């Protein structure tokens, strides 16, 4: 048995978190529980007339598999005639480009911690063979503890029909048209170039001028951008897909968490650590 499938009335909807093309995200709160959910509504009609089942299917189906701290938890799903209904957790510190924004550069102790973060929580979705295809700091959330809870899932693949954020776009997805885990890793290198320097490494004045500094590896770092940092960041933006750090190729993950920016982290249990504040 599972519990009674749920429904609108069971809960008190409150304010639109955020609005996207095919669904919205509104924060509410259960009645039977008090507790506080994010839930993602999706208008079947239009979901239909685009041909985003697929997208859809795959989100909630993803999302189910994942069992692990860094990822956002799909608790329960419904729907009504005319919507589906997705019930998440809710981050309540919001997301990562938020926080960059708001202090700018972070210190070499956050940024360590972060990129650690998201490295474990790559290393996870990645040993299930899926890949996320749109990393980047606005689908990174912060939890109540200020842990990272990575979101949407709708475009991941499961191991060349999609193609994420400009800025964190890979070259091969602009030369070959498809995907592979590669992908993440490269746009793990621009998330951790953009926190120690507080803007991602290729920007440009519209998306065609931004793919083409990513495929001529168009891009310098600031003066002291930590070293070691630095280093990482150039074993990860590296053209070549199959010579960027954590890829199978380059013998996968424990050659990342190796690496001499990471010394000091502990790696088996991030998530009970207290992030730097
Ligand atoms: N602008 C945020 C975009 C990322 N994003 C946040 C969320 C989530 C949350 C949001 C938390 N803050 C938000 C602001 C705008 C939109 C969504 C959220 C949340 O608490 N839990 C989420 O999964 C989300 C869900 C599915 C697909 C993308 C999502």
């Amino acid at each position: 048995p599972q519990p009674r499938k749920k429904r609108p009335e069971d809960f008190k909807f409150g304010k639109i978190l955020g609005e996207g093309s095919f669904s919205t995200v509104v924060l509410a709160r259960e009645l039977a529980t008090s507790r506080e959910y994010a839930i993602k509504i999706l208008e079947k009609r239009h979901i239909i007339k685009e041909n985003k089942v697929p997208y859809v299917t795959r989100e909630r189906d993803v999302m189910s598999r994942l069992d692990h701290p860094f990822f956002v938890k799909l608790y329960f799903t419904f729907q009504d005639d005319e919507k589906l209904y997705f019930g998440l957790s809710y981050a309540k510190n919001g997301e990562l480009l938020k926080y960059i924004r708001k202090i700018g550069s972070f210190d070499e102790t956050c940024t360590r911690f972060y990129t650690a973060e998201i490295v474990s929580a790559l290393e996870y979705l990645h040993g299930k063979g899926i890949i996320h295809r749109d990393l980047k700091p606005e689908n990174i959330l912060l939890n109540e503890d200020m842990h990272i809870q990575i979101t949407d899932f709708g475009t991941a693949k499961v191991l060349n029909s999609f193609v994420g954020t400009a800025q964190y776009v890979s070259p091969e997805l602009l030369t070959e048209k498809s995907a592979c885990k590669s992908s993440d890793l490269w746009a793990l290198g621009c998330i951790i170039y953009q926190l120690v320097a507080g803007l991602p490494p290729f920007r440009a004045g519209n998306e065609y001028l931004i793919f083409q500094k990513i495929i001529k590896l168009e891009y310098d770092f600031p003066e002291k951008f930590f070293p070691k940092a630095r280093d990482l960041v150039e074993k990860l933006l590296v053209l070549d897909a199959t010579k960027r750090l954590g890829c199978e190729e380059m013998e996968g993950y424990g050659p990342l968490k190796a690496h001499p920016f990471f010394e000091s982290v502990t790696w088996e249990n991030l998530h009970q650590q207290t992030p730097p504040k």
